[PDB]
Order: structure tokens, then C-alpha cells, then sequence
């Protein structure tokens, strides 16, 4: 590969490496970017105050698990972009016991499963975690990053946990910031009006540790069904059978994962336990993460597939959907992984990143609990009949599986210090004109990147949810981390990343604290705008 220009008089201590980027589901592929591993915060300072002299870019890079465009875009001339790679050295990790809720100090480039593990050493943990470990903090809080938990009827939130996303956890931070004359190192309160935006903000502010709140840990059952059919597990409000919504109420966490032309989901439903006092007397104890090795790695006959697909076989699809689900449907059986528990992260830890590449679409619709099943009903309904509309066609534009999980928002009573409110423009942000709208469920769709006519779907499927969820009942938000804004490929549709998006943020909020509110101090804090690339400018202005 041909080298990259020299940057000019580059900081002779922060060693320059120039390296591909590649992101996980591979879809953004750039052969050349410089890289540096910053080791202290003043570090990146240092950058942020060359870049700007010399109109370079920068983007922390975290673990590189980002689907969004925010570090690199695909194809994009990158000649005065460094990145900052930040989990070499700024990956520090300090659990703080003395206060009225304990917390955890963390460099952003710390994976969050190293931080629930040192958590775990004190007797603290975290209650709606990420499926993957893997996740830097700073890249996980850019995105309200979240699980699929939510209290059982009755529970009660412990103090310091939060249903809500990471992102609602943050007591203060550190960021490179323009203080008038140059950049700087700068401390946040989470009782300061300056703080929200950060708490989520996509990569737009460089953050360099956070401190977080923490609740006590608990052990944590995790069973697997997959004898449930679909119409039954997803079927109207009140329903009586297994459904998703009884399952919600019983146990609170819950997921589903419904592979492309099969009859059963695979059902994954969280129970928190009332050393092994608690746990039931069917579930086998686990001491680690990621216990679902069938999923994280695949054989012949099934790799064989995918790579016939990827070789322009899209029909393989009513094929490939039924073998997912019996891989899974064996592999939980032979590993004895259908009843398992142990403490929190590992059970809610689950996907490693040697899982099957896949690009997402879908979101969140953030609804009153009460309006669960219906929600998922409507859509589940919605997708099997275009599935088959398509296939009714010869087309096969859908060979991932549906996937389906609830959560709750970044509640402020779940907040255990002095704070100004929830996260700016999180996905989990309470509505204040609508105080009953406590829950965002998570409706996505995955796919193998490139299949012909995907992106067609899901700008169609992006269509019919804003149409849909969007009335006095329910408000629909794209997931950040995942795709949006289909025209159709994700990221491109104009109109939306440029004016509906912000619509979304700011309805039903004050004109203090919305949309406009972030940019405005993403701006003062990066005027200069050190901290974005091409897609954020059209975004984030
Ligand atoms: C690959 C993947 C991701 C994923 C998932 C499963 C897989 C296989 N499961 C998720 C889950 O269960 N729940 C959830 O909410 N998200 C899940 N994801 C998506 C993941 O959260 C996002 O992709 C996340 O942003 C990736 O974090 P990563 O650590 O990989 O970071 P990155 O790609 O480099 O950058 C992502 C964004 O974060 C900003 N960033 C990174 N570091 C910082 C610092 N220091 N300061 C400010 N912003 C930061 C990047 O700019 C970018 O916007």
C-alpha cells in the first residue's frame, strides 16, 4: 500500500503508525490511516492542539466495533486524519468504595468487561450491560450502549443500578476541551448543565475517563427456549401462552432472536436470584462470560453456506435461516447451556466478537410498558409478511434474523448523586411529555453486508416504523450504533441525517436542553471541530 503524506512537525514522543482500518462488520474498509497510542490524557491534548494547528482530524479509536461512520467513513480521504488509538494506555481502572454509591474511575480506551470484572472483586456490578465485553467505555457511552434488562414486576431498582443505558450511569468526566486559547483537559460534574451532551455524544467530544456509578452485584439465572412458536411468543396484549410479554413481567430481562424462515425464535429470558444460595436447583453454575460457544463459532456445513451467499448465492437464505436455529437448538443442548447463572456479567456477557458478521436496521420504540406485546406483535407481523412478499418474487433480501429486547430509559431516579438530568440525546432519554413512556424496546434486523437488496428493505422497514411508532402512544428513535437513515444504503438518506434526526430531539423536550442544546456545546468545546469527519459535519453542524 502506497504510504501515507508525513504529517507535518508531528509530536516527535507520540510514535505515528500507519495501519488499515477495518471496522467489525467489515463493511468500512480503509487501507491506510495513521494511528498513535496516546499514553497519558495530556497526550491527546497535545494532538488536538497540532491537529488543529496543521487542520488535521482526530478520532478515538476504541474497539473499532462501530457500524456508524463516526471514526472513518468508507472511502473517505483520510490524508489528515489521525487516530487515536485509546485502549493501548488510557485503559486505567480505579473502584471507588467511599461515598454515598460506590464508583468506578475509568480511562475510555477500558473495556467495560474489564471494568464490571474489577467491579465484581468488590461485590458490585452493573445491571443492564452490553452483550460484548469487548466494547470500549468511551465507545459504549457514545451510544448509550445497553442490554436487554428491565426490573421484573415488583423488583426494585438497587441502589446505583440503572435499566437505562450506560450513559445514564456517568457521575463525572474528563475531555479535551477549547478553553479560549487552546485545548485542554476538562473535568465535568454530573450536577453540571455542561455534561449532558457528553454523556452521549457519538464520538463528537473526545473523552479521556469517566467515572461511574455501580450497584451491588447479584447472581443471575439465564434460560434458553427454543420450542416456542413464533405467533405464540409474539402474539397480541393479553395472550395467554409463552409470551414475550409474560416473560418481561416475570423475570424482566429478555431477548429474542429469530432466525430468516424458521417456525422458534431463540428465546433468552434473565431472572434475577432472590455461595450458591439462590441458585435454582435445574441451572448449572458458570464462573465466566460467553457461554454460548456454538454461536461464537461455526462449522463447515454452515460456513459453507455463508461463504456461497457471499458469493452471490442471496437464495440460500430459507436454507441457512433453519440451520442457524438448529445450531443452536443442538449446541444448547449438547453444552447444557439452556439453564445457566452465575453473577451478572457472566450471563450478560454473550457475544464474542468471532460471531457471524452482520449490518443492522431497525430501532427503538420508546412506549409505556404496558404497550410491549403489541408493539412487537404489530412488527413481527409486519416483517413476516414483507419476508414473504419478497420471496414471493424470487428475492431473498433478508437472511439474518430478527432480534428483539427491551430495556428501560436513563431514569433520573436511578442516579445516585447530585445531576443536572439524563444523557442529551440518548435513544433512552425520558420523554417529559409523556412520564408513562418507560421502556425502549429494541426492534433489529441483521443481515450478511452486501446481500442484494437489503439496504432497500431496511430503508422500507425505517419507513414503516417512523410511521408507525410515532403517535400519542409511542415515539420511534434509531439506535444510534446500528444503521439508519437508509437512501438507501444506511447513513445516505439526506433528509433524515440532516433534518430528522433532529426533529426527533427535539420533540416533547425544552428548548434548554434538546438537540440544538448538544450541538451548540459540542461547538464550544470543539470550535474548531478537531473532533469529526465529513458524515458528523452533516449530522452534528
Ligand atoms: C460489533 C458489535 C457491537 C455491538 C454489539 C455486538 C457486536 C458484535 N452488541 C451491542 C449490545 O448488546 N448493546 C449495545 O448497545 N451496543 C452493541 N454494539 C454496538 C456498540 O455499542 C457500538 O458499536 C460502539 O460504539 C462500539 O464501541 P467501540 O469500543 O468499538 O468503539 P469504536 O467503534 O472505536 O467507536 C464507536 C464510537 O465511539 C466513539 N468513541 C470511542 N472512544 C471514545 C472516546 N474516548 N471519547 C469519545 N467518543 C469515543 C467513536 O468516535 C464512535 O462514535
Amino acid at each position: 500500500v502506497a504510504p501515507l503524506p508525513t504529517p507535518p512537525n508531528f509530536p516527535n514522543d507520540i510514535a505515528l503508525f500507519q495501519q488499515a482500518y477495518q471496522n467489525w462488520s467489515k463493511e468500512i474498509m480503509l487501507d491506510a490511516t495513521w494511528v498513535c497510542s496516546p499514553k497519558t490524557p495530556q497526550d491527546v491534548v497535545r494532538l488536538a492542539n497540532w491537529a488543529h494547528e496543521h487542520d488535521y482530524k482526530i478520532r478515538p479509536r476504541g474497539a473499532m466495533h462501530g457500524w456508524t461512520p463516526l471514526t472513518v467513513e468508507k472511502g473517505a480521504n483520510v490524508e489528515k486524519v489521525i487516530l487515536a488509538d485509546t485502549m493501548t494506555h488510557l485503559n486505567g481502572i480505579t473502584v471507588n468504595t467511599g461515598g454515598p454509591v460506590a464508583t468506578v474511575t475509568a480511562g475510555a480506551g477500558a473495556s467495560i468487561e474489564a471494568i464490571v470484572t474489577e467491579l465484581q472483586k468488590h461485590d458490585l456490578g452493573w445491571a443492564n450491560l452490553p452483550a460484548p465485553g469487548v466494547l470500549s467505555i468511551g465507545g459504549a457511552l457514545a451510544v448509550n450502549a445497553h442490554g436487554a434488562a428491565l426490573p421484573a414486576v415488583g423488583q426494585t431498582t438497587l441502589p446505583g443500578h440503572t435499566y437505562g443505558s450506560l450513559s445514564n450511569l456517568v457521575t463525572e468526566l474528563t475531555a479535551v476541551v477549547w478553553n479560549g486559547t487552546t485545548y485542554a483537559l476538562e473535568t465535568y460534574q454530573r450536577n453540571d448543565p455542561r455534561i449532558t451532551p457528553l454523556l452521549t455524544n457519538l464520538g463528537r467530544c473526545f473523552l479521556t475517563s469517566v467515572t461511574m456509578q455501580a450497584g451491588p452485584n447479584f447472581r443471575q439465572r439465564c434460560q434458553s427456549y427454543t420450542d416456542i412458536p413464533w405467533r405464540e411468543l409474539f402474539a397480541p396484549k393479553g395472550a395467554d401462552g409463552r409470551t414475550f410479554e409474560k416473560f418481561v413481567a416475570e423475570s424482566g430481562g429478555a431477548e429474542a432472536i429469530w432466525y430468516p424462515f424458521t417456525e422458534k425464535p431463540w428465546m433468552k429470558v434473565w431472572t434475577v436470584s432472590p455461595s450458591l444460595v439462590g441458585k435454582p436447583p435445574q441451572a448449572r453454575e458458570v464462573s465466566g462470560p460467553y457461554n454460548y460457544i456454538f454461536s461464537d463459532n461455526l462449522p463447515e456445513p454452515i460456513t459453507d453456506m455463508i461463504g456461497a451467499i457471499n458469493a452471490g448465492n442471496p437464495g440460500i437464505a430459507p436454507l441457512f435461516g433453519p440451520a442457524m436455529y438448529e445450531i443452536t437448538k443442538l449446541g444448547l443442548a449438547a453444552t447444557n447451556a439452556n439453564d445457566i447463572w452465575g453473577w451478572s456479567k457472566d450471563v450478560q456477557f454473550y457475544i464474542k466478537a468471532t460471531t457471524l458478521r452482520l449490518t443492522e436496521g431497525g430501532g427503538a420504540v420508546v412506549t409505556s410498558r404496558a404497550n410491549i406485546a403489541t408493539v412487537i406483535n404489530d412488527f413481527t407481523e409486519w416483517f413476516h409478511e414483507r419476508i414473504e412478499f419478497y420471496r414471493a418474487k424470487g428475492e431473498f433480501p433478508l437472511n439474518g434474523p430478527v432480534e428483539i429486547r427491551c430495556c428501560g430509559l436513563d431514569q433520573a431516579a436511578d442516579v445516585k448523586v447530585p445531576s443536572v438530568g439524563p444523557p442529551t440525546i440518548s435513544a433512552t432519554r425520558p420523554r417529559p411529555d409523556h412520564p408513562d413512556w418507560d421502556v425502549a424496546i429494541w426492534l433489529n434486523v441483521l443481515g450478511v453486508p452486501g446481500t442484494p437488496g437489503m439496504f432497500e428493505f431496511y430503508r422500507e422497514m425505517e419507513q414503516w416504523m417512523r410511521s408507525h411508532y410515532n403517535n400519542d402512544d409511542a415515539t420511534f428513535r434509531p439506535e444510534w450504533s446500528k444503521g439508519w437513515a437508509f437512501g438507501p444504503d444506511p447513513y445516505t438518506d439526506n433528509d433524515i441525517v440532516t433534518n430528522k434526526m433532529r426533529a426527533t430531539y427535539i420533540e416533547g423536550v425544552p428548548t434548554t436542553e434538546n438537540w440544538d442544546t448538544a450541538r451548540a456545546r459540542y461547538n464550544q468545546i470543539d470550535p474548531h471541530r478537531v473532533f469529526t469527519n465529513g458524515f458528523m459535519d452533516k449530522l452534528l453542524p
